[PDB]
């Protein structure tokens, strides 16, 4: 649907299972406002964040919590979250999708934006 | 010199001219407060941000304007910015270089923690 | 099903369509034998290269034509094309994606490596 | 030094120290004849490797020894090595630097290509 967070795990070549995200959407008085959150699942997938009637134009924040899930793997990585920051359907409508890699000292992300 | 920041350009296979970056501490309220800011070399590298003497353990964001780096250059990019954030502890190497790869659409960033 | 390839463009954020990709297996004389090819979808995939029964262990050589997939859209990349080398099935059979990130000068590749 | 090779690891946030890393160029037959080689440095970088009057135009593979590093730090990786296959041309900039970041299922690869 119109947002979703892919994790990946580059040290295991598997999903990121069980990672928490929380998006927030930049309020007019400038603060960031929360929109939605969730974890990934087994697929390291997280979906089902918004409709495309609820996400309109804004500025938005992805934060993902990589800290916690290196954590859990016994892992003291170097970043607290990786966080993602872009505007969302300024020239209408889209898909967006927001993948990351994991590493214990590096992580890329990048979007996949589509036309419906 | 704590703490570097290297940026790369992955289209045009160059260093980051040119790019603003924004280096921010946690404050006990949670907020961010302004730190050290400059622009990338020729060399894409940007140094004298910080000393060992002010650069205490904390929580830090070191925030890279990559949206006005590629609208400079005429591309249409995805992000804001790039934000870093990650703990200093001074248990650990004492030299912090904070590299980013940018393209249109995806970044990666990755800490090179070192003792010298 | 056993070996899929996906591939992003990294630059517009989307999928890399139309590139082709050839897999080779390397033989006991120690050559690289064709093993299969194809190329891209509109969703960036390449599915239906092999079978489990055909995906026998061995070390595969999965080569991107990202040149060819630069040059069609008028940029004159670094790489010849992308070659990821891989033992495969080696502790019995496993489901692989291989993929790939591209930009002109730059590219990622990684591996989810899943147990059926 | 018109070639440099420089690695780093991304699970230790280090440089890849003693990595093997092998240069081959492509001959008129279509196989690969050695060019070069040798260990990167404490820095994860291996200069030296080539002249500017010897380095000619044409197409190069720099092989990186990825397997062994992990095998050594005691991580299973998924990759047999790192492949970059490129075209030296004499028209651009005359510094190429080859640039990898390793994690044990990804790795990323870049070209710096300057001028000094
Ligand atoms: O090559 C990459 O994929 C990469 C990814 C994340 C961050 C930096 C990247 N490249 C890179 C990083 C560093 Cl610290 C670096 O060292 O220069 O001082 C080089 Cl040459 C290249
Ligand atoms: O291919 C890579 O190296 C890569 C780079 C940045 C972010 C993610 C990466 N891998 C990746 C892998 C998969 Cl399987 C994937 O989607 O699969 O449906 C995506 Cl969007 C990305």
């Amino acid at each position: 649907c119109p947002l979703m967070v892919k994790v990946l795990d580059a040290v295991r070549g598997s999903p990121a299972i069980n990672v928490a995200v929380h998006v927030f959407r930049k309020a007019a008085d400038d603060t960031w406002e929360p929109f939605a959150s969730g974890k990934t699942s087994e697929s390291g997938e997280l979906h089902g964040l918004t409709t495309e009637e609820e996400f309109v134009e804004g500025i938005y924040k992805v934060e993902i919590d990589t800290k916690s899930y290196w954590k859990a793997l016994g892992i003291s990585p170097f970043h607290e979250h990786a966080e993602v920051v872009f505007t969302a359907n300024d020239s209408g409508p889209r898909r967006y999708t927001i993948a990351a890699l994991l590493s214990p000292y590096s992580y890329s992300t990048t979007a996949v934006v589509t036309n419906p």
